[PDB]
């Protein structure tokens, strides 16, 4: 069904959200399962890599009082990289990679700025009744507020510490502090890392897609600066370039204030903030995974042939010497050869 | 043209073959320049690893006596390997790839005998007008008659050491004595080693085609038993399943008794002997090619992209463990990404 009936605000103070805050999409989806962190179920899905909601785990406990107000107040004078867009669907790309393709035009700029500017920026849209959309994404540093140090230090480090540990994985790469305007969207992609999703303020919409679903949704060429994005537009899908879209089936759930959705390494993910719910806040932990078995067991995971496929677009791009010919020698090689 | 106006042998013994004597393809092709090996054109074509006839080289003189009855009397009881076929198209395998592909059935079987048993059998054929084909193919060892050592020991190894080295290629990996029936054809293929076909008896059409048009030619898998050979059909060409094979264009010549054809290592080459022109005698000389040079220069060589091709396929199969998923894995990588 999806996200499943919205659920009731404890105190009677109604529904969380409602259908017809969330898009419209071509797709069937099943729920993603919301479990408490001592439920051994939860426990078995993140250790399965499996995707679950954990509801009770205050991982971010000390920032559930967190706000534009507050931020702009104890959060200091750092930059924080803000991301723009002409339309709902936030197109990142990795801006080292952009010299491979030359017909590739930005439709996401990129922009530092003091908090007290983007709150700013934030606002002259709204009273200006303004077209363009934010997306602030910037990783949590000591060039923070006092207060928010201790807000910080709040979190549940216990927690997320023995996870780190039971699961084998690296150490935590980085923390992200996201906060976008309603509608926001994160168009699917995927990403090398175990990610916890800590949803702070406001709701967003979580879809994922297992890695075992790569030939359904088309992601860019390696070097392509979209690398890792899929290719296959959610609102309009073109099945005539991307026939297997129409096979494909998600998981996905509503996170909101207090939980944490974990989203396995490789998995897909499509992440939209519910429409008209207002501001969204979340702060993502990104550990490298365990690491990769010495004894290489069959049959092999999916997420393994997709390092795989990567791999081989890489060495290849460096072998021609221009990602340009990877293409056309993968056409070559297999056209009347293996298809 | 293809193979130019018939020659003239000496004494007026009339042209040595003539065009009813090749078969019909559907392809054009260029001749192959026949120089003098005192040329420096054709020092400058094996240098530049293209193509050339050398009609004066006195490489394997001492064997241009040899026939049926000289090799029965004085080359010894060693065991040669034999090939059969129900057709005029010899279709060789590497057996040790058999294990990879199951669906395989052999079309070109092999049988070792002594020499005199070659000989006999090639002799029922004749007055049984059976149907069946043969083709002797046997390194040239220790195993020979003495007087056979005496011609070995006659070959103009000064010259051909000599081009060992200007070109700095490897060692000599192995000799071949071939001998077929007239007709016999070795279907179009490529080999990884530099070749030096030394005609002996016989006349023998070359239909050579530069590694470039390896999308024109479509070799099986790298992993399926007839590996490094073309798909194609040359007596029927299926032009639904290899479209470009009407773009192959190739450089053709004859060659007859005394005659060194220079096959430069990864160029693909057919091999016929002449309809109704008897039996055929030919002598390869393998040697592995030059060592690659450090630093790689660009633009890449048509065979380096060729290697680079195999590469990707052996280890493709070495990650997945399987063979047969090397097709799949590789349609996935560039369905909807590549095409
Ligand atoms: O927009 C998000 O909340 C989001 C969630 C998870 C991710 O991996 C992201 N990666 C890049 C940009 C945004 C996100
Ligand atoms: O049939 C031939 O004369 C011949 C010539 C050159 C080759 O590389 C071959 N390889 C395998 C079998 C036969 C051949
Ligand atoms: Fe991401
Ligand atoms: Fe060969």
């Amino acid at each position: 069904s999806g996200s499943g009936e919205p659920r009731e605000e404890a105190g009677a103070l109604g529904p969380a959200w409602d259908e017809s805050q969330l898009r419209s999409y071509s797709f069937p989806t099943r729920p993603i399962p919301r479990l408490s962190q001592s439920d051994p179920r939860a426990e078995e899905l993140i250790e399965n890599e499996e995707p679950v909601v954990l509801t009770d785990t205050n991982l971010v406990y000390p920032a559930l009082k967190w706000d534009l107000e507050y931020l702009q107040e104890n959060i200091g004078n750092g930059d924080f990289s803000v991301y723009s867009a002409s339309t709902h669907k936030f197109l990142y790309y990795d801006e080292k990679k952009m010299a491979n393709f030359q017909n590739f035009k930005p439709r996401s700029n990129r922009e530092e700025m003091k908090f007290h500017e983007f709150v700013e920026k934030l606002q002259d849209i709204q009273q200006r009744g303004g077209e363009e959309r934010l997306y602030l994404q910037q990783t949590l540093n000591d060039t923070v507020g006092r207060k928010i140090v201790m807000d910080f230090l709040g979190f549940n480090w216990n927690w997320i510490n023995k996870q780190q540990g039971k699961r084998g994985w690296g150490q935590l790469t980085s923390n992200l502090l996201l906060i976008g305007m309603e509608g926001n969207v994160t168009p699917a992609h995927y990403d090398e890392q175990q990610n916890f999703f800590a949803q702070i303020k406001g709701y967003k919409r979580c879809i994922l897609f297992p890695p075992d679903q790569f030939e359904c949704l088309y992601p860019y060429p390696v070097h392509h600066p979209c690398d890792r994005q899929s290719q296959v537009d959610f609102d309009n899908p073109d099945y005539e370039r991307f026939p297997n879209f129409q096979n494909v089936v998600g998981y996905e759930t509503v996170v909101g204030p207090g939980d944490v959705l974990y989203i396995p390494m490789y998995w897909w993910h499509h992440i939209e903030s519910l429409l008209n719910g207002g501001i969204t806040i979340t702060v993502n932990f990104w550990y490298k995974g365990a690491p990769t078995p010495k004894r290489i067991e069959y049959p092999l995971k999916a997420h393994q042939k997709v390092a795989i496929m990567r791999n081989i677009e890489k060495m290849l791009g460096e072998a021609l010497g221009n990602p340009q010919e990877v293409g056309p020698l993968l056409n070559t090689m297999i056209k009347g050869r293996y298809n």
